[PDB]
This record gives C-alpha cells, structure tokens and sequence, in this order.
C-alpha cells in the first residue's frame, strides 16, 4: 500500500515525442496531461511518466539494469492489460511468462517496449505481500 | 487518486549492493523487502525500487533524460525529505529549486544523486491538478 | 461521499475537435483519453467528458438551462482553477461572484464558456451539505 | 476514479417541476435535495443534477450530441438499475446495447429518457481504464 | 471508522408526514428518499431516517430517554448544522450547551425538536475518543 | 455512503444497566464504551448506543412507530448476525422475512427484542441503492 | 497506510482481571469486547489486546525490552491521550519525554504502567516517515 | 477497523539481532526499516515491531501470556502467510488449529516463534466482529 495522494515519477528518452504519444496515448491508454516542445507528460496508471525528447536513448536493449511499469494487486487489471496489448498491436519485448518460480515471491510477467526501446514491465505476484 | 493497492516498480542499476543498501536504506530511509545476489529490493515512498548489480550504470551524469522520484501533495513531505536528506549528508545533485516559476505548473523541486550516479527528483506542485 | 469507482459521463457538442482539445486539454487542464473522427473524450477532474463533432451547438448563449461543471469540497481547488482560468485566459461567462447570497445554500461560482459555447461552471459551498 | 468529496454538476431543461420529480424521485429513485419556485435539484447517484424549468427542452431528440449519466465500475450496479427502469416504467430511448464492438474500449449501454426529451445514458466498460 | 457503506436506520413516529417533510427535508435539509402512504424515508446526515405516520407520539416531552442525532467528528461540521437551524428558524429544545464540562468526555450539544416532539440532539467531543 | 468519521447516536430506555450490558455486550456483541450510574454506551456496529437507566421503557411493543438498527451492504455481515442472535439464545421480536417483498427495494429483515422492549431491526436491501 | 481492515493483536499478563477492566476501560477509556473465566479483550485503540489471567507479571520493572502501545500520526491524538492519563491519575512509568532528540527520526513519548507493570508507551513521530 | 494512518508498536527482546534479521526479514518476508547498535525496526504487517538486544528472553516458553501477531479479514492472506511460513522454514510453536470451537468467536490459527521465543501468533477469525 501507497499514499493514493502522491505519484511516482518517472523520465525517460523519447526519441520522437508524436512517435511516443501514438505508444502511450494511442495504444497503450494512457492519458495525455501537459505537452511541451521537449517532452510530454502522461497519466500512467495513476503515476507520472515523461518522455523527453532525446537522442539518449538505448540502441540496444537488454532487460537489465532498466526497465519500469506497474505491479497490480488484482489480476484482472494485470490480464485487462496483456489482452489491450495484444489487440492493440503493441510490441512485447518478453511475453506472459513466471519469474522467482517456485517461490513464494513467484510472479507473472511481461515486458512491452516503446519506440525508443524503453522497456515496460507488468508484474502480478502470487503473494501480495511480495510485491516489494 | 491513484489506486493505492498497486505500486509502480523501477529497475536502475547499482554498481554495489551493499553501497546502495547504505543509500536507498541507512540515509534515504526506504525499506529493504527483498535481496539476491543479483539484486536488492525496496519499499521506495511506498512503490518498488529495484537496485540491480551493473556495470552499465551512468559514468557522466545529466538532468535529462533519466530521472525518478516522488512527487508529494503534502508540501510537509516534501519538506522533511528535504531536511532529512541535508541532516545526513546525502548528496544532491541540484539543490531545492522551483522549475516553471510563476506559471501554473510551478513546482519545487531538489535533486539527489546516488552512488551510481542515478538521479532522484523530488517534487511539489503548487496546484495538486499540475501533478501529471 | 460519492463512488470514487464511478464516472459520471457527460456529453456536449463541440464544432471543432482541435479547437475543443485546444480548449479543454491545453488550457484548463484536463487529459485527453480517446480519439475517434466524430469526437474526443475527456479525463475532466476525474469525470468523463465526450465533445461530439457536431452543428447543433447553441449561437446564442444564456446561464440557463443549460450548464456543467464541478462543485469542490475543498476551497483551494477552486481557487486555484479560477488562478488558472485567469492566468491562461480563458474566456469567461461570468466572473466570480456569489449565488443565494446570505442564506445557508450560498456558493461562491464562476462560468467558463468553450468555443461552441457550452457553459462550465464550477461552484463552491460554504456548508458542504449544500453540495446537492 | 475521482474525489469521493466533490461532486459533478449538471443543469437540463425540465417542463414540469412535479413531472421532473416523478420521473428523477419516485421512479429512478434519486434523493430529492432542494426546490425551488424555478428549479429541483437531486441527489443523482452522488453527483448532483439541476432540473431548471424551462421552455427550452428538446421537442425532438436525437443520441448526439447531448446526453448525462453514469458509468458503473461495478456491473451488479448497473444490472440492477436496468431492472429497475424496466420495473418501474421508466421509458428507453435505447435498450440494451453494446457500443464500440470488439474493441478493448466496448461498453454495455442504454439509455432512458426523460418527460422533457434529455437523454441518460448509463455504461459499464469491459476493461475499467476504458472509463476515460 | 465505521463502515461506510452500511447505514444506522432508525424509525419514529410522525403525526403528520408532510409536517415532517416540511422539518425535515425542507428546513433541515435531508433528502427525501422514498415516500408511501404510511412513512417517509429519508437520508438523514447519510444514515436512514424512516418517520412512520402515527398517534403514538409523545405529547410531553423531555430530555431522557428518547433521542438521537449524529456526533460530528469536524467541528465545522456541528457549527454549520447549528447555524442553518438558527437562520431557518428550526425549534429547539435545548440551545447550545456543554455536558460534561471540564471532562475529558466532554462534548458541545444542543436539541432541535420536530413536529412530533421528537428530540434530535447533536454533539461534538472535544476528544474523539469519547464519541463512543 | 456515510462520513465513517462521524457516528449515529441513539437513546433509547433500559430498565436495568446490568440486564443491558448482558443483551448488548455479552450477547450481541457490542463493544462496552463508558459507564456511568445512570447509563452505558456502546459501539453498537461503529455507531453510539446509550442505554439510559428508566421507568419508561414500552410495556406493550409493536413493530410500529419506534425500532432502530444496522442495514448491512454485504449479505455476509448480515448473516452473520442472525447466526450470532441464533447461537446466542436473543430474542427475535420477528425472525427472518422480506418486505416490500416484489419491490425494488425489497429487503431481508429480522428483528431482535432488547429486554425493556426496544426492537432492534436488521436490514439487507437487494438494491443497494435502496438503503434510504 | 496499514490495512485498516485487519487488527494487531497483542497478550499480555494481568494479575487480576477485574482490576485490569478498570484500568484499561474506565480510566484509559478501550472499550471491553469479550469476558472468560480467564481473559479479557479489549478494543485497544482499534487493535486488540487480551489480559490473561496469570502470575507470570514482571513484579520489577524495566523500560526495554518489553512494551507496547500505538504511535500517532496525528499529534492531536497523542495530547489528548497525556491529557487523558494526567487528569485520569492513570499511573506514569515515565513522563512526556524526547527519544533521539535533534535527529530525524525523534519522536515524543510518554509511558504508562498497568497494575501488573506492564509498559504502555505512546509516541509521536515529528517525521511521519520514522514511524517504522 | 482501525486508523490507517497509525501503527501499534511493540518490543520484544532479541538475543542477536543478526539472528533477529534472518528470522523476520529473511524468512518472514518484514521489511527491515532502521536499525542500531542495541535494536532493528521492522515494519511488521504495516505495524511497528521492535527487536531489542537483550538477555531477558523467554528461555522456556509456553502460549501464555505473551503472544503477538496479526488477525486477518481476508482469508487469503491468512492462508498466504501460513504457505510462506511452511515454505521457508519458519518454525511452528502450534500448527494450524481452532481455538473457541463451536463459538461464534470460533477462529483459526497458528503460532510461529521466534529464534528468542517470542511467539508470534496469526488469526482469522470466521464471524469478523469477533476480531476484538
């Protein structure tokens, strides 16, 4: 549990701010808040998500050492997500798959990917206390 | 609100797990949940942060476009993170500031730096709606 | 308390969807959600508004009958609204004043006026049992 | 979701104060709050509907581009005022209907309609982010 | 907290029930409900009051040991509710007054009275602890 | 929907303080809260219930015009408490019956009987929206 | 936040249980839930606390390492509860004090002892944050 | 039901905190908040335990008079930590069992013990306003 009140924020490399507007906004639902020349910002899942515009960002990606999204406590919104995803044409850079098995901190998982291959990770865990 | 049974989660790298145990958990005053040989896990304001050994962590440090924090609605949050973070010695990147001034979306922010070189921004809106 | 899991949904003409996005995302503030060739939807303070491409808005305008808008619990919200309302000039119906002055159901109100003249009002009450 | 606290206001045309009172108080089952010589206003499933007489109400109706209601995040909700409409004698402009088939942001849908020609629409989404 | 999404109900008697809609919906500001040829129902501060058509009403009043009425925990709350009764003329019992002076149970209380010589006392606790 | 930081508070006679606290506490299950010669009080299901010490106490009792109690939005609270009253040898005035039975607001009662004869009514609404 | 839905719960040795009654319902004002031959319950602040009926109390006494009690979030809370014990003579172990003084995570703290010696300690944190 | 916004506290001895660590954190899957020379703070289900080096721990124990733990509403978290505790070696005091049997204040439970011999003590109670 969290203070519904504050959000998370989180800045990232956008390489083409349109480009990251159709990802977000378009596809994946997210909601539009402030636009500037240099960057947008987006109501992400109730948290705050900036995509810069930037030539930094990565050429190459691997899953490790960055990555970001949304753990949910009730799988409904976790599976709501894959199946947006999947009809949306949104591309999985990992897809439906368990991590920790066999232990109690067990999750299930899947990895989109933005146009300028950040990575974006789901998580639903089978003990809700192992969500930290 | 955001929903205050999920957690957004972040992976950034760390460079040494011990080194950033002493950052995120003596100094900052986060929670150790989970930790791995590969990795250490935290209850960071409430959502996930996730320190994972690497090497690819930023040897050359700027603002854009990489950034996390919290951004709080209670500026009384905001102001004994900002003490708690000058009383033990943790080091910022930029001290306490105001981004946009004198239009709506004013906010005060303060950046600290970890020993990875990975950048946390702290913020507060002067009006709650400007936190997305 | 209202159902904070619920939405009321509103929907109103717009003669130009650029022009209603221009209006209600980029200056007052709300997020847009969705976009389809015959309208935009709208995260408006947390309700949803529609604005249908449409030529059946009102040439002529008056207070009555017809009018939306939020009424806040908390003072600040609408001071700062009224802030923004004046800070990016939006026009305006009618400029702050009062209605059923002296008696128990007063409310301090204001009314913004779109471009295809659809009123927004946004109201506060002193006894917030008034609210209905 | 939204501030349980405030509340969404809406003014529409009524013909007849008492008519309006039927139809919105004993039939759909809203609390009556206040009245006036001019106008009754409502306890509309916690946000709060004007009726303001008026001359001004719709002699035809069409769907768009104006209509009000509630989007339920709980199907039992809406289920149950369905049942309730058709137990009570309360007129559909639209019976039960699906909207924007086969996409992620499809919505189940009807619509009543009350003695002065406005339109109530109440939805429920399949993948509650659609709510926007 | 107590639960709220239950509701204490509570039923009286009423010598006349548009007296007691005249009391209580028009000078105290309930909202009306559900209406029948032998009771209203009414939503009384958010709790359900059901005011029964019937002789069996007290013609001598006092204090003990029939009453009721809600303990606010916000003192504005009390304030606003003694302030309508003034202004709109509501009869009281017994004027503004303390019980348990100098206790640490001590609350701010005062009487209103309905048509039916119903006894509505509400209080404020100067510790909320004692509110039990 | 109620304020849960507020309470409903009811007085209501108790021939005996003693017979009370054993119908009210050992019995019921409230919760015992302060004592004093001439009465007690309860958290009676999160709302106040004072017990005042009185010769005036209904010799004869009919369903009609007094009865007091907790209308449960989930079923399972309610049945819980009619197994409990079962279990606990109380007495039901009325045991387990619908009203307004084929109504919308139809709902599930039963009806406990205190020892100085206030009835104690518990309600289940099949409409949630039927509670007032 | 804590799950508000779940209770701590809390035994602990009373030499005499009618004795313990009066200390914990009648001058620190818990309310009594459940009575046995050889326990009391206790609604303790919202947790729960059960005296059992032994011989295994410390007859001396010492701050650490055994004591309980709750931790405030709200300071109103912790002054009315010294006020409370003061003007109630319930019996200080150690009065209105600082612990870690000057530092971030300093807290006032005060100490009650029961008639068995076991140790309430009631705290405020100036930094929310150092509750845990 | 009690205020999110505290946490009960408690103190207990622990021989070697190191020890203390493994068992709460490791094991019990606790986040490990702050920690001394003399103590370790846990955050402990949202609540507040500390673990005090000390020699005056239990070197025989039996289940009363001193337990602690946490009584769950939901079943599922109930049946989660039990798994958990199976799963990652925690010892057992008592294994999964009925206290009060045939009681409407019937619940289950288990009892977990420390490496000091504290008993700690999960409860899930089959009629929650039993909970106290």
């Amino acid at each position: 549990m969290r203070n519904p009140n504050d959000v998370f924020h989180l800045a990232i490399p956008a390489r083409d701010l349109d480009e990251a507007y159709d990802f977000y906004v378009t596809k994946l639902g997210c909601k539009l808040a402030r636009r500037y020349p240099d960057r947008i910002t987006l109501d992400f899942f109730g948290d705050q998500l900036v995509c810069h515009l930037s030539d930094r960002w990565d050429r190459e990606v691997s899953m490790y050492p960055r990555h970001f999204g949304i753990t949910f406590r009730d799988k409904k919104h976790f599976d709501n997500l894959y199946k947006l995803a999947k009809q949306r044409g949104i591309p999985f850079y990992h897809d439906l798959s368990r991590r920790f098995e066999g232990l109690i901190e067990e999750h299930e998982t899947f990895f989109l990917i933005d146009p300028s291959n950040n990575l974006l990770e789901f998580k639903y865990y089978f003990d809700d206390r192992m969500m930290y």
